[PDB]
């Protein structure tokens, strides 16, 4: 009569029947009732109920019906805990915040981290190393985007634009080398997205897929060539600025990389410190920059008219310019403080920067760390036989 | 007759009533002497006292007895010990020094981080998300702080201060347009303090509230404007350097922000430290301003009647804002070192202004970074129903 | 019947002969069987199977049986938990990704880190704590290594390099002093070398041995003025290259340094990290140049025949070197932005390389810290007797 | 007979004999012998052997007796760990390299932390906060040594010396003014420096005292007026040397402050890491020195008579100063690659040196936050009472 012995593996915990009661409608509350011995596993002759479950962690358990607090045993991995609180009833969301960011670590790390010749044609889109016609395709179109981006960045040079005359327009024309190249590149680009449009399940993903946007978007202007006299030159000038977007076609070889899957996940559940990153500078530029602004203005010469003339601090978005360059320990040295009041606004710009961009990128470096960690491990581990039969219920 | 049983969960500790009897005054004093049998809970079947406590730190604490020092066990968090060294009877203050950072850590981190329309008026001041009306504000008072921002930082530009003549004052005046939306901003703001003035609780910390302080001294130059011969052109000279809070109304948006109050504990929490970087920095910046201004005077050319004429280090304080600039790894270029000896005390201040500013950072850092998962753990965690209903004593 | 004790090291566990049967040809897998009396220890007095084992990871192994995923107790060793789990026949490939990283830590680190005259005239090349001798060849192979090196070093400066005339060929010539001194450690060398080659066991691996390379490489040049008209220019100036490497003659001095092979350690093992920080590197500057080389030319004045004149960023390579100049916070100054648009490209570029630089980088430091932890360790530690005198099988 | 069990605080630890013969010579394998009755404490009852300590630890001691290896419990804090093992006989010096630098860790913190009138004469010596008197003569001292700092720093520069004409030499002569404060300050570091000389303990140690030392040479010039025709002047030009010093005087100060003490002891306990960051950058520095030079000779015009005419790299030293500011991320910009060769290799060196500067500086940092930590600990902990009473033994 009120003591009560729970047998959990072969260690006996021994607690009165008023604890178990506290919490109700747990498996423990209904232990602590007077029918127990059928519904449990029980013996007569010890008086004890078995339970073939960790004992470590019970004892963790049972401390939460006793005083009321339910912690983390740091000796036991997260989702260990996780499952035998799990099995004994306890709700996880009750966990103290002093022990819920250890707690809650891995699953949130897991959480981030997640006709007949139909198959022969999307082969040409599957991973390299699922076959060898896609190995060979992977690096063809490798070979061909490298191409593409060398005659993007050769093209804007001088060496390749040389002035010409044109009878009266007066401007410098790009190699036909380039133009040829370009041509070549763009036919086998046309080629690939053609194959790739033959097959197209879910065609709203396809849409959605922002690779293939990309890819529509980059392969647009050159197509256009033969569409394009007024409205001609604006789509032209905008024509261009499409064709900035041909450097993104990396991604579509970078993206079966590692790291950068594991940065996209960091980036993408790491917003709140991105946002108070940019809080912390845009409040830290503005502040420096009125100071700076104000503190050069102290030394100004009377004689000259303007305000001031002798400083770079002209006005207070130059000072902009200058506390970014100098909070990020950048310091270009284009516009650097020239008066005593200057330069202490200058050194505590430099200090004050130091810190407030070191406060949020270590949380956003430690994020990428578990992260990465998480992925390298899975990717090694060699996949698993399921050794553990489990036993019928 | 001198073994006793400690049955703690049902966990039997065995040990001799001296070692209880060492620490007098505390619980299992009391236990060990003779008069136990009533005042505690105990069966002469096995002789043993029950106590329904943790048994897995009643380890630590009878060791405290035996040994005679006290630890934190590092499996257990930090709060669950202190509440079961508070039950025993141990006191708090005698845990070693070796395991004293990490038991007094929540807890330091916790102590860190912590007539009828009257309601509606006061409705204005409260939280956005605390009604329609509130958010509404909300959104027009960032609008208005906003453009009064703008309009000071467009105020201080080139573009809108086209020099004139007055008829015989030569000088240069603002734009009508920035005058007007100025009177706008201000008339808005001068609404919104007087409907706050109308209810002010407390006024004594109403007006120790740093914001409405901002709040008034913003709002005290243009309402000066009729309040203004000789006299008046001094506080005007005044007026713009208090004008220049105007962009201090900013923390009035940002106060509701959680990262902004974090940091504002961890600054409050982490004095010490930002002593000793200032600390470090001052010495730092002293002793190789001496020793460049010393090292680029070997090298200086004889004919020169000035001692130092090919250097831009004529002189010590010049040192300061160089040894500044190169320490926090800056390097601006106004000024570097131009004689070997010079260049060898330049290495020599780059390295140990990288090491002297790694030294507390990383502390202020770690601050940071705990208050930051401590306040967001307590942010996401779901309201709690307090589901263990605690037992009548 | 259904219900076995195991006794491991003195403390009873107790679970159904199920839970032992589901993981098969392990050895509990056995005691479950009904022919377990002779197989195992066992006592009729208790029906319980005796093991002498650590209790406290025998919990986990258990566990393993119980739930079916095996994990590593947190507060063992690695190594310690490895030996157990060997021992009860647990497959160690088997853990949990979340307890992963920390399981094979250790064991990664461990890895990672690992006729009668002849030996007279071997212990030249040996430790040089190994011999008096050795010491003290030891000694003057890095004078003359340091004589070496300055030699080059002031070869290439213009004091030692005057203009002289030659009767028609107009040039400077080095000094006499720099070509005697570089005679002089090349027959120290050339000796040092012979006597190498006298002794040399798998002839193999000593041509294999990279410092004989580096040292014949380096020794090639000078014994090369005997053999030295037309091809004798061309093998002249490779032959400067060639002398290019003598700097590296200075690893043999320090391959017997610590520090230095726990680097070449780290770096060996974290290649994955490098080609991560290279390929976020290669996409920032694409990125960031192509960016930044068409923010600029939006307000390119339109006079110019040109598309810039007053920017840098003439193209888009020039954008490849001031991106990395600016990512690693380096920036000199030699080009930035002018632009508002050309600043706003600028201020992302400073701080996405902060980024993209601080997320590999801790990985690999935290690499070379265990390594170098490990090392020190396996130093400082003195050399053991092995007082554990195992017993016979 | 083989079947020993050994009862620790109530917990019984069971084993065989022979595991416990295997070590010879500590306690337990005094157990395992047959005369042990008399021995140890035993009741014939039971058949247990009964120990009062710790049973969680004692666990991990009878592993080491049972497979051979002592490893270190990291639930237990390491004093702990090491009062147990000290009681049972284990020698500290057996612990695996994987457990050995967090055993012995807080005990290196620690070791690495560690007639009538003549008392109120040393009392000016004394801490300040030990009296009323030391606390002003502390205040005093600092004042006159700030005084004197700020003479130095003023004689320095060019508005207190103005350029006079001596009737023939010209030079520029420093102010009175200064000259009657530095007679000041002189007069009241004289009178403190003989008060403190009047009592002078173990005078040996006293001369040995670093800063004594320090006072006596920046007091020697001034008082080497009176002593000072053709000696004298070089002895006025060391002198000027000597006075560089003075700046020395604010350790006087600062020395007692806490901060700065964790620096000294850090510094004195990480000569490793400090030798291998400076062997890293020299390593570094050369070979990337004599890269650059070589790259930026590739494009070097034929024209010019000299080998480099357009490059900033004239010669490899050169290469020194511009590796040490690239390296550091300084990049101060008055020398830089001016050559695609020269580009690459900046960019190469430019990431080289963040690599190996943040290799060694991280192990340096956590010295440092260890040192700091726990002496914040042990001067913010009260003063104990030694609750504990020992019991004799
Ligand atoms: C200026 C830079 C603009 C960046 C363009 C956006 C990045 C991008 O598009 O890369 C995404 C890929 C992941 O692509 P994916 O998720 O593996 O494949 C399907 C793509 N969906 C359908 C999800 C859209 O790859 C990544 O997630 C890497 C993130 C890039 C990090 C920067
Ligand atoms: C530290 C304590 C320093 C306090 C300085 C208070 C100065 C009060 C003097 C008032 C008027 C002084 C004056 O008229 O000028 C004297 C000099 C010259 O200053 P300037 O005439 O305005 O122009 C200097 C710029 N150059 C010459 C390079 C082009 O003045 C100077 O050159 C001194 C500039 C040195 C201040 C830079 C401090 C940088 C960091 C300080 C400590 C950092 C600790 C963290
Ligand atoms: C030059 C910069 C000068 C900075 C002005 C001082 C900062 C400030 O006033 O912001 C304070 C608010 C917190 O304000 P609060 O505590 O939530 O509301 C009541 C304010 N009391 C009554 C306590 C005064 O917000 C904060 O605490 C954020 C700290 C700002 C971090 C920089
Ligand atoms: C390392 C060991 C280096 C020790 C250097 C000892 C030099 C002793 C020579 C005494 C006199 C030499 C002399 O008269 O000048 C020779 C040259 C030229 O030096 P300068 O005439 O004074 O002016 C150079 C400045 N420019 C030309 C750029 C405008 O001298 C030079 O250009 C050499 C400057 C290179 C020293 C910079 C070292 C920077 C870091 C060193 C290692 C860092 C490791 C951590
Ligand atoms: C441009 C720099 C080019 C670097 C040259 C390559 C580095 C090198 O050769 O040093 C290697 C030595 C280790 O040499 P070792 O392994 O102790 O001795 C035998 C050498 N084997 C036979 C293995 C080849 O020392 C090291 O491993 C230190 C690695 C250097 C870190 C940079
Ligand atoms: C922040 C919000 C800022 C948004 C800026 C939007 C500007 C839109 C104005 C359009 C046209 C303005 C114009 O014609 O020029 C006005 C000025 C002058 O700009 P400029 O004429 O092109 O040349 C300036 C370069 N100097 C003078 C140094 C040689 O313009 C300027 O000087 C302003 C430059 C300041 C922008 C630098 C921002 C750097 C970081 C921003 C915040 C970082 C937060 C993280
Ligand atoms: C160029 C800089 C030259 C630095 C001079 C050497 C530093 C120094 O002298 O400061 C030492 C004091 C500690 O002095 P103390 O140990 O407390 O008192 C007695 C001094 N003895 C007897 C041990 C010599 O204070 C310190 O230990 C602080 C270390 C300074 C860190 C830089
Ligand atoms: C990346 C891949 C880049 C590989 C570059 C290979 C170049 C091979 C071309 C051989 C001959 C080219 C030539 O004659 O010059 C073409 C231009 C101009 O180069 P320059 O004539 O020698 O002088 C340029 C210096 N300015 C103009 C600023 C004064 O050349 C240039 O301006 C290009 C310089 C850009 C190289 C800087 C790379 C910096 C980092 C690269 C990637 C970092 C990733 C980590
Ligand atoms: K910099
Ligand atoms: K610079
Ligand atoms: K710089
Ligand atoms: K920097
Ligand atoms: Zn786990
Ligand atoms: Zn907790
Ligand atoms: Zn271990
Ligand atoms: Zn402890």
């Amino acid at each position: 009569s009120e003591r009560i012995v729970i047998n959990v593996g072969g260690t006996r915990h021994q607690t009165h029947r008023s604890t178990l009661r506290t919490l109700p409608g747990t498996r423990l509350a209904w232990l602590a009732e007077p029918d127990a011995h059928s519904h449990f596993d029980y013996d007569p002759r010890a008086d004890e109920f078995f339970f073939d479950r960790h004992p470590g962690v019970f004892a963790h358990i049972l401390n939460y019906y006793r005083t009321g607090k339910l912690h983390c045993p740091a000796d036991v991995c997260g989702p260990l805990y996780e499952e035998e609180l799990a099995f004994w009833g306890i709700d996880e969301t009750d966990v103290e915040p002093c022990c819920w960011m250890t707690y809650r670590q891995h699953r949130d790390a897991e959480e981030a981290l997640d006709r007949r010749w139909q198959p022969r044609i999307w082969a040409l889109f599957e991973d390299p190393y699922s076959s060898r016609y896609a190995r060979y395709v992977a690096f063809a179109s490798l070979f061909f985007i490298l191409v593409s981006i060398t005659t993007f960045c050769l093209e804007t040079h001088e060496r390749f634009n040389p002035i010409v005359n044109k009878t009266y327009y007066r401007e410098a024309e790009t190699e036909a080398f380039l133009t040829y190249i370009e041509g070549v590149c763009v036919v086998w680009f046309t080629f690939e997205f053609l194959m790739r449009v033959i097959f197209c399940p879910n065609k709203v993903e396809f849409i959605k897929n922002s690779l293939n946007i990309i890819d529509f978007v980059a392969i647009l202007p050159f197509y256009l060539e033969v569409g394009l006299s007024k409205a001609a030159k604006d789509v032209l000038g905008f024509l261009r600025v499409v064709r900035f977007v041909r450097i993104l076609r990396i991604f579509k070889l970078t993206r079966h990389f590692v790291g950068l899957r594991v940065l996209g996940h960091t980036l993408r559940a790491s917003t709140n410190e991105f946002l108070l990153l940019i809080i912390f500078l845009a409040l830290g530029v503005l502040i420096f920059a009125t100071m700076i602004y104000y503190a050069e203005r102290i030394g100004a010469q009377p004689n000259d008219p303007s305000a001031s003339e002798h400083t770079h601090f002209k006005n207070i978005p130059i000072g902009f310019w200058w506390a970014v360059v100098t909070m990020t320990t950048l310091g270009y040295g284009d516009m650097y403080p020239q008066t005593w009041s200057g330069m202490l606004v200058g050194a505590l710009c430099a200090l004050a920067g130091v810190l407030t961009i070191a406060m949020p990128v270590p949380v956003i470096v430690n994020n990428f760390g578990m992260y990465y960690s998480l992925a390298m491990a899975k990717q090694k581990l060699p996949k698993k036989k399921k050794k553990h039969i489990p036993r019928p219920p």
